């Protein structure tokens, strides 16, 4: 199977057409914020009535459009990752979305066996990915970049880089590369069933960026109880440029591998 391993995930044939693929985690857990950012959303009719409480959960995704375009092991896909906020607790305001970010990817990746002094790169992905909040101006957010990942074993540790190109219309967020910087870093440990991971972004130029530590384990062999902190700018389209601290617990189906 290869823990982790999306590419090589991909390329294993599913007989039902409707089983999908998982690309990033899949979760839904409650949260709880240091900060809210209501000078980005002061034009929502509930901005000031906005919790610093809020259900968050991330869909993640991938679609294999072609099997061996580029010799074996290699396959045109394409994924859709979304993040979302919700002030669910809300009831006074009719329990309203606060942000959604829909992150769709088209993408060419190959499952190798590289060995690096013990560690084994397995995942070789390159593609064009596409991230809005899919809102109406001023609370418009934007951004397409062209990038690369790369995903390395070695027994129960798990790393991912994924550096990127900023290409097109930034006039939503000009500054957007400030805060977000050149790339993301992934880390993940294996304790027995229990899955530590850390993945963020930093600016080394600027001293911005955002982190994120988790840490999951099976409540069965599908779910898991995952609770999340992350800390930093960058968590969200719309406080791309806003710092906060969030704590968050809830559920899991699958996790960094
Ligand atoms: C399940 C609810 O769905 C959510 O509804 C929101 C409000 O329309 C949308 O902004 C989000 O994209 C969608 O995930
Ligand atoms: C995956 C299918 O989705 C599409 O992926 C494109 C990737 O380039 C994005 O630019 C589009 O916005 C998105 O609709
Ligand atoms: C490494 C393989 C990448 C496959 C992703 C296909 C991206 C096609 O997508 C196109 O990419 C262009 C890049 O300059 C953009 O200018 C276009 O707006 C975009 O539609
Ligand atoms: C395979 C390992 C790839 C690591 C990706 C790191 C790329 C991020 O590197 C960044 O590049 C920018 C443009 O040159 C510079 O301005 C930044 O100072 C630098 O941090
Ligand atoms: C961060 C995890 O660190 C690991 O923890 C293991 C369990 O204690 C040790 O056996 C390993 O040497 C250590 O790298």
């Amino acid at each position: 199977a290869v823990r982790g391993s999306i590419i090589a995930n991909m390329l294993q044939e599913h007989d039902n057409p409707f089983t999908l693929y998982p690309y990033d985690t899949n979760y839904l857990i409650y949260t709880q914020t240091s900060d809210l950012n209501k000078e980005a959303i002061a034009s929502y009719d509930w901005a000031e009535n906005a919790r610093k409480d809020e259900v968050k959960f991330q869909l993640s995704l991938a679609f294999p459009l072609w099997r061996g375009i580029l010799g074996p092991n290699s396959v045109l896909g394409a994924s859709y990752t979304q993040k979302s906020w919700w002030q669910l607790s809300n009831s006074e305001e009719s329990s309203p979305f606060r942000e959604t970010n829909y992150e769709p990817q088209l993408f060419l990746g190959f499952a190798t066996d590289y060995r690096f002094a013990g560690w084994t790169l397995r995942d070789v992905e390159m593609g064009y990915n596409h991230d809005s909040n899919g809102r109406s101006d001023p609370t418009s957010r934007s951004w397409n970049r062209l990038y690369t990942r790369l995903m390395a074993e070695n027994g129960n540790w798990l790393v991912e880089v994924k550096p990127w190109y900023v290409v097109g219309n930034t006039d939503d967020n000009p500054d957007i590369t400030k805060y977000m910087g050149y790339y993301q870093l992934k880390i993940g440990y294996h304790l027995g069933d229990a899955v530590l991971s850390a993945k963020g972004q930093y600016n080394w130029n600027t001293g911005y960026g955002g982190a994120e530590l988790g840490l999951s384990y099976p409540i069965t062999k599908h779910v898991r109880l995952y609770t999340q902190v992350y800390s930093g700018y960058g968590e969200s389209l719309i406080d791309y440029n806003f710092n906060q601290t969030r704590v968050g617990v809830g559920v899991m189906l699958n996790d960094l591998f």
